[PDB]
């Protein structure tokens, strides 16, 4: 029986599947037909809505070139009367163009403002799809784009007020889902599973796209199940499943990794990221449990020196996580040597050393009654959250022509990656001494005021990421998406056990009925 907490079940995954070669040949056929629909003749707003649907169904990885081509064709040609003075069209166009690297100025929304008060016009307050498109579009903004901040607050207020009054149950579901999290902040694979059901009930539903979305979801899922089986057998082989740390650490870590990257061709990378995540949770718990004890000083020193010669001084429940961290980091660095020509061990060793040092510092503060400022706290806590480790590892494993200089640069945590790491930390803190209490102690602010200031920090760092994606960068495709998608993973998982089990069951275990 399916049991996400049962390592016998998890080690069994991948041996048998609903692959059904017929399904594979059928999906290639339907994929060609969907390609034709994306490039073919269509009304312009309807074409934007079709492309947005393909994205929301988790299928953008299959149609990158067609979507970019159709969007360039839209963004260039002639007439604009198909969206000018149409809030719904204007906002969907702004969002999709900006999502695909085509700049659109915020001034495109000025005609919807009162021209004297900066406030959006009251006659839009019941335009449900226009409000919804304006809401989703506002999250593609940059710092200093004040119209889009006003658009966010206005559209949120009005969607909240209109939510209970929407006649279409499906449109009401879409509005409620958006108010929980905008599409820009949602993890791709989890959103795809939700939106397949939603799309089936849309009035503009294209049955070929729906059938392809279901087939492709099931095929990708079979890949994920084989990965889970391998990872479960690894984990049980470490013995860390029997130690009193990180209760569901392996499968939770794999669910987070699925947030970071889901595509089948990144399987090996995803498995390694899952390994690191599992170890991160376990060792986080280790440093929590032994918080003051000198055992942790030896743990940290062994890791800083990357030298296990003194490891038998540690008790077994600490020695086993340490040696599994050591051996796995050596395996991952060796994979880089074997596959990419570059020994990654010095980098996996370093990010782990940094990580434990971050834990040590947090512990120090807690033990000495220290109250750090917000910036101080965050400078340590963007490391302790674990994403410098996970992201630097993903770069090592995917960058082309890896060199010491590229790895040193990413490991320095420049703006783009730093912003992702800070975001993950702040989102974790909002969902759980941390960001809110630190800001309180720094300014005396209310808990409500402090939470609002931290939510504003989330919005601000997202604006910085948005702008980074338009600006020259040493970073290339896989990693750019990794850096955004770990944040999306954080939003989705830090929004009880029933919910997590439900997400894992519906996304990883149960195929979609065809």
């Amino acid at each position: 029986p399916a049991n996400l907490w049962d390592y016998d079940f998890l080690q069994s995954l991948g041996r048998h599947s609903s692959v059904t070669e017929e399904h594979v040949g059928l999906a290639e056929k339907l994929k060609g037909e969907v390609k034709s629909l994306i490039t073919g003749p269509m009304e312009p707003l309807a074409k934007l809505e079709f492309i947005d649907s393909v994205r929301r169904l988790g299928l953008k990885y299959q149609f990158e070139t067609e979507m970019k081509e159709a969007l360039a064709n839209i963004s260039k040609d002639g007439y604009d009367s198909w969206w000018v003075d149409n809030l719904r069209a204007t906002a969907l166009r702004f969002r999709l163009l900006r999502e695909n690297g085509i700049f659109v100025p915020q001034d495109v929304f000025e005609r919807f403002q009162n021209k004297e008060t900066g406030k959006f016009k009251n006659e839009l307050c019941e335009d449900v799809k226009g409000l919804l498109n304006l809401y989703e579009a506002s999250f593609l903004g940059w710092e200093g784009e004040d119209i889009l901040d006003e658009a966010r607050t206005f559209s949120t207020a009005q969607l909240k007020n209109v939510e209970g009054k929407i006649s279409s149950p499906n449109l009401a579901k879409i509005v409620h889902h958006a108010l929980d999290l905008p599409l820009h902040w949602r993890a791709i694979r989890y959103e795809a599973r939700w939106f397949i059901d939603i799309y089936e009930d849309e009035e503009d539903m294209n049955p070929t796209l729906l059938k392809y979305a279901k087939l492709d979801f099931n095929i990708v899922q079979s890949f994920h199940q084989a990965e889970i089986g391998r990872l479960a057998r690894w984990w049980v082989g470490t013995g860390l499943d029997k130690l009193p740390f990180a209760r569901n650490g392996l499968i939770q870590s794999y669910m987070y990794a699925i947030g970071m990257l889901f595509e089948p061709h990144l399987g090996e990378v995803r498995e390694m990221e899952a390994k690191v995540g599992a170890l991160i949770t376990t060792i986080d718990d280790v440093y929590d449990v032994y918080g003051t004890m000198e055992e942790l000083e030896l743990f940290t020193d062994i890791t800083e020196r990357w030298d296990i010669n003194r490891v038998d001084q540690l008790p077994r429940n600490i020695r086993m996580p340490l040696l599994t961290m050591f051996n796995t980091s050596n395996d991952i660095g060796y994979w880089a040597l074997k596959e990419r020509g570059f020994n990654g061990i010095p980098y996996t060793a370093k990010v782990w050393a940094d990580q434990l040092k971050s834990y040590t510092k947090e512990a120090k503060w807690f033990h000495e009654g220290h109250k750090p400022t917000l910036e101080e706290y965050l400078e340590n806590a963007l490391v302790s959250i674990g994403f410098p480790n996970l992201l630097v590892t993903s770069y090592l494993l995917t960058v082309d022509n890896p060199t010491k200089e590229k790895l040193d640069y990413v490991d320095s945590l420049p703006l783009f990656v730093r912003a992702s790491c800070i975001l993950c930390r702040i989102i974790n803190d909002l969902g759980t001494l941390k960001s809110i209490q630190c800001y309180m102690n720094e300014t005396g602010a209310s808990q409500e005021v402090a939470r609002e200031h931290i939510e504003g920090l989330v919005r601000m760092w997202w604006k910085r990421l948005n702008k980074c994606l338009f600006e020259p960068s040493p970073f290339t495709e896989p990693f750019l998406s990794f850096t955004i998608n770990v944040v999306r993973g954080s939003h989705f998982f830090y929004q009880a056990e029933s919910w997590t089990k439900n997400q894992g069951m519906s996304v990883l275990i149960h195929p979609i009925t065809l």
